[PDB]
């Protein structure tokens, strides 16, 4: 139960006759059927969010949304819907974002007191997996071959190295730290480049990333170039880190 | 930049491109003059390709990470979003494989950044951003409001001559971390809703700090709007506080 004050809602308001609103309702069954058609942004605290959040919603709070919203949403015509805890703060983000020239902004009437009024879904954070990424990892995972952090520690510490080893994180995770003698290799470019750095197809070859699943996805996709012998390096460089393996620094 | 694409990466492209929608750099360019893009516009080139310069409205998520990030940065699997890459060979990979995860409204941008410049077509630096609209609203803010500098606070606070509430209007990791000593957390997401009954004598002084002065510039307005007469805004922030060897707490 929210006792909000005369001065507040003077100020929600006049935010209100300014700004276009929307019901829980519309939300929901855009949400049921797969058609929300802007983005959905909470944008209470993070101390709220914490105790759950609408499905399909990105947070940007009212405090930082001004300071963040031209670099994290540069198109002025980007369709958004903001929610708050009771339908009041979310209008005058949509009202200073409109000042600002976001013209296409609703504010979810009622919010996230008037979603649980009516016993809509909710997420919450813990409960967030990215599935879809691991499953096309599971996916890859499958028909490629792997290798543990030990197993190639062992091999370069024991100058048995077989393969050439390809570090497919960016550039500043690079350049941060490496297995030394890694050669970076991006997973954005490694199809573009690998079949000039390494003509021979059958040439072993050992990617790894951070975790054990971009690295996956790679090796799936230069088994789908013709590459017979390429290997992930299960749990990435954190595993490795894990086992208090060495990475170097250029 | 002339390419020299192998035959392998291109049968890889030839079959994602014949799953997905593609659109042309001149229906970008239309979009983005009228303002009229409907999509979010992603960049998935390298850090080290973007640093060069990169298409107006556009947001960086490279090909490398996309897949591994997009179900928290794009929750939505119908949010329409349009892809470019150096020549519209990665991004038809990256559209397929978004497309694979259940996001199909999805779109290549073909021909990418090299048509893009082959016609002409206006470009950003890194370097050129500046968040011009969220400086337009503090320097907005700061026309109406009174502020004053960290020293003046310091001094005040070590003279026993505080004369005024402080609180930190920055967010609840921010004034987690540190803030300074006796200050009282009311963000600025929240100030509005709280002031009131915090500080029921709206000529009482108040003073508002953030990280940079812009934000505590906004919610100063804020408060004159609510008819506070007496707040007042700590130009240059924390970070200003630092800046002069002045302490901060935790807890
Ligand atoms: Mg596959
Ligand atoms: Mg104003
Ligand atoms: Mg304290």
């Amino acid at each position: 139960i929210m006792q909000h004050s005369s001065g507040f809602l003077k100020l929600v308001d006049d935010a209100k006759s300014r700004i276009q609103e929307c019901s829980v309702d519309d939300i929901q069954k855009m949400n049921e059927t797969q058609t929300l058609d802007g983005l959905l942004i909470d944008t209470r605290e993070e101390s709220e969010v914490a105790n759950g959040y609408i499905p399909n919603a990105i947070h940007l709070s009212k405090g930082i949304i001004e300071s963040a919203i031209e670099s994290a949403v540069p198109n002025k015509n980007q369709k958004m819907y903001f929610y708050c805890g009771g339908g009041f703060r979310s209008a005058l983000v949509a009202d200073k974002l409109r000042e600002m020239g976001y013209k296409n902004v609703i504010s979810v009437d009622g919010g996230w007191r008037a979603w649980n009024a009516k016993g809509y879904p909710t997420v919450s954070p813990n409960q967030f997996r990215p599935n879809e990424f691991l499953k096309l990892v599971n996916n890859a995972k499958t028909q490629i071959k792997e290798c543990s952090t030990t197993e190639l520690y062992n091999k370069i510490n024991s100058q048995e190295l077989d393969g050439i080893v390809f570090d497919v994180r960016e550039d500043s995770e690079f350049n941060r730290f490496h297995i030394q003698g890694a050669t970076h290799l991006s997973k954005g470019q490694i199809e573009v480049k690998i079949e000039n750095l390494v003509p021979n197809k059958q040439q072993k070859i050992y990617l790894y990333c951070g975790s054990g699943f971009r690295s996956a996805l790679a090796a799936e996709s230069l088994q789908h170039m013709g590459y017979t012998n390429v290997v992930s390096i299960a749990g990435g460089i954190k595993d490795w880190l894990a086992n208090n393996y060495p990475v170097s620094q250029n």
